[PDB]
């Protein structure tokens, strides 16, 4: 399991955190350099446990897909939640089992669900560590549409910053003072996939992107990203999604 407190955090425990949260993500193979997903992970072995504590220690256990960081639900005190779909849903099965009743929220965890259930988009939604806190205390008592900005910044702050270095220093920027995300973090979460399937197929077409992958950069422009000497591959990506699993 990987645990963080918001309680004494700072940009380096939260940098420890999410770098335990990668390193609790197995892989047999890297693919330039890249940690690679596993295809699949049968039963239990599959989920990985984050136990995040708010401010005042109160604590939610988040169960996280091994082989894309897909957050499939959370455990709150004793009650379970679970995103509706079938994934979370096979993930009941495994995960938080003791809980005293299992609540399935009203969307699935894919943002565009997540966007309409919190009546925002992610672009206009602050994160960053106090955000989190706020997310963490949110999730503790259920509310569907509270909780569904509560995921967005929570799905944000620990499974895309795991995915992208760029986007864990985005957070860290933001450890006492929360910012909507840069239009280049939401590129980045946008693209993990694509990025992901781009520079698997790069292996074996000499470091060349099949298909090249649009992004926006810091300064605000698109930009191309068409082979692994980029610096999205070479320094920014941390995780690659299987392409078995695209
Ligand atoms: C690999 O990617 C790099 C970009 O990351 C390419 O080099 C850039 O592209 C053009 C020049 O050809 C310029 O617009 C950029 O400023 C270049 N940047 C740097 C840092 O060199 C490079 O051409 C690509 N190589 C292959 C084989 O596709
Ligand atoms: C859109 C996706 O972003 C990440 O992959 C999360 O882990 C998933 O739960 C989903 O929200």
């Amino acid at each position: 399991d990987v645990s963080f407190r918001l309680s004494g955090a700072d940009p380096s425990s939260y940098g420890m955190f999410i770098k335990d949260l990668r390193n609790a993500l197995p892989h047999t193979e890297k693919v330039y350099n890249i940690p690679l997903l596993l295809p699949s992970v049968s039963g239990a072995g599959r989920y990985l446990l984050m136990h995040l504590f708010n401010y005042d220690g109160n604590t939610i256990t988040v169960a996280v897909d091994v082989t894309n960081v897909y957050i499939m639900g959370y455990l709150a005190l004793t009650t379970s939640y679970f995103f509706n779909e079938p994934a979370a849903d096979l993930a009941s099965q495994y995960v938080f089992r003791s809980a005293r009743r299992k609540i399935t929220l009203p969307y699935s965890g894919n943002y565009e669900r997540l966007q309409i259930a919190a009546g925002k988009p992610r672009e206009k939604i602050p994160i960053g560590l106090p955000a989190l806190d706020t997310a963490i205390s949110t999730l503790l008592h259920y509310d569907s549409t509270a909780a569904a900005g509560a995921l967005l910044v929570l799905i944000q702050t620990t499974a895309e910053a795991a995915r992208f270095k760029y986007i864990e220093q985005q957070i860290q920027e933001r450890a006492y003072r929360d910012e909507v995300p840069s239009s280049a973090t939401i590129s980045l979460e946008n693209s993990w996939s694509g990025l992901s399937k781009q520079i698997q197929l790069a292996q074996g077409n000499n470091g060349v992107f099949r298909t090249p992958t649009v992004l926006v950069d810091s300064k605000g422009n698109r930009v191309q990203i068409t082979n692994v000497t980029s610096n999205v591959v070479t320094s920014n990506i941390q995780l690659l999604l299987n392409t078995k699993n695209i």
